[PDB]
């Protein structure tokens, strides 16, 4: 909208997610194999998120890597916020997550796989752990942990 | 999800609108008070969006410019998408759109300021014709109108 000129900046990848809450505001979180190189890795947390076919409606993609990733049927709820990031080449990734509810009686399976070691519910108080002992791949993950709990009426993180 | 580094690139300003459509798959565009030009002003045309205030839900942002420019309240169907334009001073812009549809019982009721001239229904094939003359002031309009009846089983544009 509107007419003041700007330039278009093209966004090569995108990226769709979810944040996944139970009946009790626990979170879905996925679990990264391990890490690259030093100690005996212990892999990182992040939600449900993969990529954006290059067309295709980045909503239904969020649905769908959630599917793939944690083996559940997710609706989407309500779209809480996109956020820019560039890799070191100059690439730029647009992030998008909604606020996601399993469809009911469905079992956790998590997809393992070389970037997946499991997928999981995880408590407010044990996600504020995860957060302060910087086991939270993106910290946005918090920010819109926070969105989802106050639009679903859930009690806030503790930290 | 991931692992592979990358660094944040902030957005300072965030936009949201909506691709309205009625049950024919009319459109409702949004015209600006004239365009700057020689004698002359004949405001281009876009779909109704405004600014996202800072930590506000971009969804409900596009609900709420939708009913403020129309006079229509309108309910979010499903997102389409969000693009980056960057102003000549450097400031980012990401604009959302989703797909919308009014809610029963209403009547157009344009709210008139310096910025908007009117606002209204247009059909496939007008909006064809205004999109090759050059009146649509953001041709993602078209992408998006093309997204949104795809998605409504509409028939397709002639631009
Ligand atoms: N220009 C680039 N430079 C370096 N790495 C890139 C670039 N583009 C994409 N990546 C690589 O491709 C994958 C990017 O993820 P992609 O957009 O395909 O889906 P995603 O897993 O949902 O998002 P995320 O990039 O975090 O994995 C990255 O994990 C990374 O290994
Ligand atoms: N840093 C900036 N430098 C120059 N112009 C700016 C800057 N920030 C915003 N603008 C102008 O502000 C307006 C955008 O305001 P807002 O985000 O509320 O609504 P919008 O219609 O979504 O945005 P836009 O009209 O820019 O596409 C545009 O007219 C744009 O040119
Ligand atoms: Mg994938
Ligand atoms: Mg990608
Ligand atoms: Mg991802
Ligand atoms: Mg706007
Ligand atoms: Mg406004
Ligand atoms: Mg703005």
């Amino acid at each position: 909208m509107e007419h003041d000129e700007r330039t278009h900046v093209p966004v090569e990848l995108r990226a769709a997610g979810v944040v996944l809450l139970n009946e009790r505001g626990d979170i879905l979180l996925v679990q990264e194999k391990g890490i690259p190189g030093h100690p005996e890795k212990a892999g990182l947390w992040h939600i449900p998120s993969g990529a954006v076919e290059d067309g295709e409606n980045p909503q239904d993609a969020a649905v769908r890597e959630a599917c793939e990733e944690t083996g559940l049927r997710v609706r989407p709820v309500k779209f809480l916020g996109a956020y820019l990031g560039r890799f070191p080449d100059g690439v730029l990734i647009l992030r998008h997550v909604w606020l996601a509810e399993p469809e009911p009686g469905q079992t956790l399976a998590p997809a393992f796989t070389d970037e997946i070691a499991e997928a999981s519910f995880v408590s407010r108080e044990d996600f504020a752990q995860l957060y302060a002992a910087g086991q939270i791949r993106m910290y946005q993950t918090k920010l819109f942990y926070a969105d989802a709990l106050r639009e679903k009426g859930f009690p806030a993180l503790p930290v």
